[PDB]
Parts: structure tokens; sequence; C-alpha cells
């Protein structure tokens, strides 16, 4: 047991800048933000005890501090005072120009016309000859080389100003459905933009791409250090999608990269804390079937500070230990899966949505 082993028995060799990893208990990732407030010291202590790897969300602290990158800067420092080697990621969306950081402050109806260069980075709706938008939030255009340069420099600036250890990049799609005849070009452009960002952050920084297991992200995946399975709808939680998650987790590990297996109970078929606490065994089991070295579980019912990060899910603190082998599909075409760890036996039926982890 001298080196962490992927489920195929190959050795996983982490990069020197990766977060800590252990099988002692369930490996965790946390992700949260609150527009209205910073974390209290006691909340920082709570989360720090439970993870070595987290991300501050897109609006955090914007009201008290005036800009969301200042929320990130504040929490990164607060966490690192406790655990200096905690890894804290800065969030930035590749698609929606959320106007919550100072960097994106111009992307509002009342300011964007005064910033013609920034405005020129945005997608136009042909039906109106006006900016495309979703509820008054504008759309970056990844096909615009000037946008790729500006955005990648901006994210690197946010990482540097906030003292974070890398970036969480939301969205890989580049609004391809708005220019479907250029879908392949969009995929390649996303790769180019991610590659610019990876270089501009400099050494020892983590690049995590949300849903970068998907085909649309194939040109971006090589430069990523990590990828998240967001499970953003019921379809992505189907028995077939979970089997695909497990395949993808192995492929990501074989590439030397990290995965985050994230669950939001908001996509469960069924009061959110009660439901999430009841369903934790099932969703944890789904992660453990496929878990790999330098993979992490995230659990809750959303992305705000109140969406689960501050609740105790007791299963996540129980002794786990290294896997004894890859999972077994109990019957070759059935939907029962098992896996044995040093301190636990995992059983899940992903067709019926039931599980049992026997902790030993």
């Amino acid at each position: 047991g001298q080196h962490y082993l992927n489920s195929d028995g190959s050795r996983f060799v982490p990069k020197d800048f990766y977060p800590k990893f252990s099988w002692d208990t369930t490996p965790m990732y946390y992700m949260f933000g609150d527009t209205t407030r910073l974390l209290e010291p006691e909340e920082v202590e709570f989360i720090a005890e439970r993870t070595d790897f987290l991300c501050i969300e897109k609006s955090h602290g914007r009201t008290p501090l005036g800009a969301a990158e200042l929320g990130a800067k504040h929490e990164a420092a607060a966490f690192k005072k406790i655990k200096p080697d905690m890894k804290v990621l800065f969030y930035f969306n590749s698609a929606y120009a959320w106007p919550f950081t100072s960097y994106n402050q111009a992307f509002t109806r009342n300011k964007i016309d005064e910033h013609p260069k920034l405005k020129s980075f945005l997608i136009v709706d042909p039906k109106t000859a006006e900016l495309a938008h979703r509820r008054n939030v504008f759309f970056f255009d990844v096909l615009n080389p000037e946008l790729r340069e500006w955005w990648s420099t901006t994210v690197a600036k946010g990482v540097a100003e906030s003292g974070c250890d890398g970036a969480f990049i939301a969205q890989m799609h580049g609004f391809a459905w708005l220019r479907a005849d250029k879908s392949e070009d969009v995929q390649k452009a996303m790769g180019e933009m991610m590659a610019l960002l990876k270089r501009k952050m400099g050494p020892d920084k983590i690049l995590l791409g949300n849903n970068a297991n998907q085909d649309i992200a194939k040109d971006a995946f090589p430069v990523m250090d990590a990828s998240m399975f967001e499970h953003y709808n019921e379809k992505l939680l189907s028995k077939e999608s979970l089997l695909q998650d497990w395949d993808d987790m192995l492929r990501i590990a074989q590439a030397g990269k990290m995965s985050i297996f994230r669950i939001g109970v908001e996509s469960d078929p069924r009061d959110q804390p009660v439901l999430a606490k009841e369903r934790a065994e099932y969703y944890l089991a789904c992660y453990l079937i496929g878990a790999q070295p330098y993979s992490y579980f995230q659990y809750g019912w959303g992305w705000t500070l109140s969406s689960g990060s501050l609740h105790e899910f007791p299963e996540l603190r129980k002794a786990l230990g290294p896997p004894k082998g890859a999972y077994d599909r109990t019957t070759p075409d059935g939907w029962e899966f098992t896996r044995e760890f040093e301190h636990a036996s995992v059983w899940v039926n992903t067709e019926t949505g039931n599980a049992k982890i026997t902790w030993r």
C-alpha cells in the first residue's frame, strides 16, 4: 500500500501542486458562496476540518465587500490561516458574464454601452440585433480571439489577486446552439482559451473544468488538472449515466487528473437538509463504486453557503480505507454494484435507487 492505486491496479502519480488525498475517510471537496456575507470564523473551522480542497462561488461577499473576488480573497486567507496547504479555487464562468467581480462590472445594461471593446466580446441575438442574454446577463463569445485573450488574462488576474490556488471554470459549451454550424470550431476555441489560462496562471495552479468529461470539452480536457461531474439533472443520475461516470472516473485517473463527483439533491426524484441527510448513503455509495485516487465527493443541494456545506453528513466521516479492488457488477447485465474497502462494504442498486454501506 505504498502508492495510491487506480482501480485497474496502475499507480496514480499526483502532481506536486495537487491537494492532499487519503482514503482514511471519504475524500471531500466543498464549494459555496453567499452574496450577503462572509463566513463566520466558526464556519471556516467547520469546513476546514472536513476538506483540503474547496472553491468559492461566483458572488461570494459581493454585498459586504463590493466585489466577489474580494470574497474569494477573504476566504482563501481565512482558510489558509488554519490549514496553510488547503487548496482554494477562484470561480469564473466561461459563458455568462456575471457582473459580480470588479473584472466584469461593465457587463450590465447601464454600463456595457460605455465599454465598446468589452461589449464587442459578447454574442448578439440576430432576432433583435441586440446583445444576447439570459435575464440581462450577457454571453461571452469564445470564437472571438480577443475575448479568449481578455478572459484568460482576467481569470489569471482573479487567481493572483485572490491568492487562490487555481480556477474553477464553469461551462464548456460556448453557446454552440446559437451557432450550431460552428460547433466544432467552438470546441476547439474552448480548448484554446483553457490553454491560454493554464499558461497565464503560472506554475503550481489547478485548473478545474466543470463537466469536462463530456465530448464538447475534449479540446479543453488535456490542459485541465481536474474535472467535475456536476450531475445537474435527473438524466445525468440515471443508471446508465452513473455507469458512464465510473468509466470516466477511471479514464480521468489514468490521465493523472483529479475528478470531483458532485451531487445536488435538488436533482433527486423526491425539506432539503432532511432529504439530503437521508439520501447521503445512496449518493456516497454511487461515488465509492467509482472512486479513484485524487477524486473527491461533494454533497449538498446547491451552490450557496446554506446548501449543505455547513451540515454534518455522518457517513462522510466514517473510516473508509483503501479499496480492496475495483467494483463488481454483481450480475453481468444487472444494476447491482459492490465494492470492498478496508473498512466498508458498499452495495448500490442504481436502477432502484437503493444502497447500503456496511461500515466495519
